[PDB]
Order: structure tokens, then C-alpha cells, then sequence
């Protein structure tokens, strides 16, 4: 799972994601890759390297796949499959009034795959939205930077009550007391379903970090998107049920999804 430097090729850089660049490079004997180059400071390194091996082994056609790390020198590099357009958060900004209900309903099938294969792993997201899933060929969506704020140094991101906090995707039990389960993932999927079917507009926009947690514990909820059916915000609304133990598993809602998908 250590790739050395010796290994790697950097194209051209793409663009700035958690943590870091990251660049369209070749991989020796590989493949073209991600190239994503750590910058000094934001990660605690030792934390991530002591897992990467474990990361590895998680594989599935709608995650992306972590193909090593190259630390043999400052700054590390951690290396993935490539996928050629970007954020989907971006991808259905930059596209807004393109896509068809049914392409919507795929790309939010794509990123319930990949989160019930997370579930069946017992592996938490703790941060899933629109703007960590990235898009590839033939517009698949795969989930991206799962269990990833467990190594975020800035306690502004990483504690519920720090000025950065993502709050709008975050289950009351997350907001409260960082009780992340899979069924925080469940929530957080329900606002990436809202901003699908919003083609990539903000959630609770405007809103400061306290009033969203007002609002969410007195029972509003983001109003339906014009492009989603009554079913599937029937479907996101479950996703954002108080009690975790009332929301459905992912499976559950890959089942679900589907039947609504297929017919
Ligand atoms: C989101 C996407 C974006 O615009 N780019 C260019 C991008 C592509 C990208 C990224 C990160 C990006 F910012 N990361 C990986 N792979 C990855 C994931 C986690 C850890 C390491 C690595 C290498 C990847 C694979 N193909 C394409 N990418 C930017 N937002 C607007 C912030």
C-alpha cells in the first residue's frame, strides 16, 4: 500500500479537495490516477497512515478507490482512481436545468449503493454531501472522503459546536454530541438527495450553524424540490426522522430507491 515517489508521475494539477492539490498523474505499472498531495498541517498524518491499509480494502464500483500512499518524503501523496468531472456538487451547479428527474433519481442511487456497502462495513462517513462525491464516466456518481474528518486537524470543522461545523448535513445526534452511527450517514444522504434534486443549491441558505439547529429541533425541514416526486421526498423526509432508529438503513433505502427507480 506504500508507493514510492520514484512510482509516481505529476500531469497537471486538477483542482483543491480536503486536505490538498490534486493532480492527473500516471501510476507505474498502474493505471492514471488522482495524485492528492497532503498539505503541512491539516491532517494528522500518523492518525491516517496507521489506516490506510484498512482503507484499501474497502472496494466498491461507487466508491472511490484508494490505491496507496506515497510517504516516503514531506508532503505525503495519497493516490485514487481517476474521475474525469469534478465535484457533483459543481457538476450539477455548472449544469443547472440539463438533467432529467430520472438522471437526478441515478445519481442519488449511486451514492446509496455506495453508502450501504459503508453500512455493511460498519465504516461511517461522518460527512457525506454533494461536494465530496465526484463524478465519472457516463455521469456515475462515487462517494469520496468517507471516515476522512477523523483526521481534520481544524476543531472548527471537527467539533459540533467549532465556527465551521458542516451543521446542514448533520443528524441532531451529530449536532448534539457527535454520535456518529450509519444512520448519521442516513441523514446527511437525505440533504445530498435535497441537493441533487436542487441541482447543487445550498441547504438551509443563509442560515447561521444556531438557526439551523433550531429550526431542524423544532421540526422544520428543507421544502420539497421542484424536480423530486412526492414519493421521494416522502423517502428524504424518513432520512431526517429525530429518532436515528426510525430512519431506514441504507439498504433499506437502496431497496427502496430502486423499486421507485425501475418502475
Ligand atoms: C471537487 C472536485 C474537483 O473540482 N476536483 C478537480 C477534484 C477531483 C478529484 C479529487 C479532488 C478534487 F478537488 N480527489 C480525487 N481523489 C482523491 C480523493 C480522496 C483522497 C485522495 C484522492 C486522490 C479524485 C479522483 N479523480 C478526481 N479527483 C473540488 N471541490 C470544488 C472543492
Amino acid at each position: 500500500w506504500v508507493i514510492d515517489p520514484s512510482e509516481l508521475t505529476f500531469v497537471q494539477e486538477i483542482g483543491s479537495g480536503q486536505f490538498g492539490l490534486v493532480h492527473l498523474g500516471y501510476w507505474l505499472n498502474k493505471d492514471k490516477v488522482a495524485i492528492k498531495t497532503i498539505r503541512e498541517g491539516a491532517m494528522s498524518e500518523e492518525d491516517f497512515i496507521e489506516e490506510a491499509e484498512v482503507m484499501m480494502k474497502l472496494s466498491h464500483p461507487k466508491l472511490v478507490q484508494l490505491y496507496g500512499v506515497c510517504l516516503e518524503q514531506a508532503p505525503i501523496c495519497l493516490v485514487t482512481e481517476f474521475m474525469e468531472h469534478g465535484c457533483l456538487s459543481d457538476y450539477l451547479r455548472t449544469q443547472r436545468g440539463l438533467f432529467a428527474a430520472e438522471t437526478l433519481l441515478g445519481m442519488c442511487l449511486d451514492v446509496c449503493e455506495g453508502m450501504a456497502y459503508l453500512e455493511e462495513a460498519c465504516v461511517i462517513h461522518r460527512d457525506l454531501a454533494a461536494r465530496n462525491c465526484l463524478v465519472g464516466e457516463n455521469q456515475v456518481i462515487k462517494v469520496s472522503d468517507f471516515g476522512m474528518t477523523r483526521f481534520v486537524l481544524d476543531d472548527q470543522y471537527t467539533s459540533s459546536t467549532g465556527t465551521k461545523f458542516p451543521v446542514k448535513w448533520a443528524s441532531p445526534e451529530v449536532f448534539s454530541f457527535s454520535r456518529y452511527s450509519s444512520k448519521s450517514d442516513v441523514w446527511s444522504f437525505g440533504v445530498l438527495m435535497w441537493e441533487v434534486f436542487s441541482e447543487g443549491k445550498i441547504p438551509y441558505e443563509n442560515r447561521s450553524n444556531s438557526e439551523v439547529v433550531e429550526d431542524i429541533s423544532t421540526g422544520f425541514r428543507l421544502y420539497k424540490p421542484r424536480l423530486a416526486s412526492t414519493h421521494v421526498y416522502q423517502i428524504m423526509n424518513h432520512c431526517w426522522r429525530e429518532r436515528p432508529e426510525d430512519r431506514p438503513a441504507f439498504s433499506r433505502l437502496l431497496r427502496q430507491l430502486a423499486e421507485i427507480a425501475e418502475s
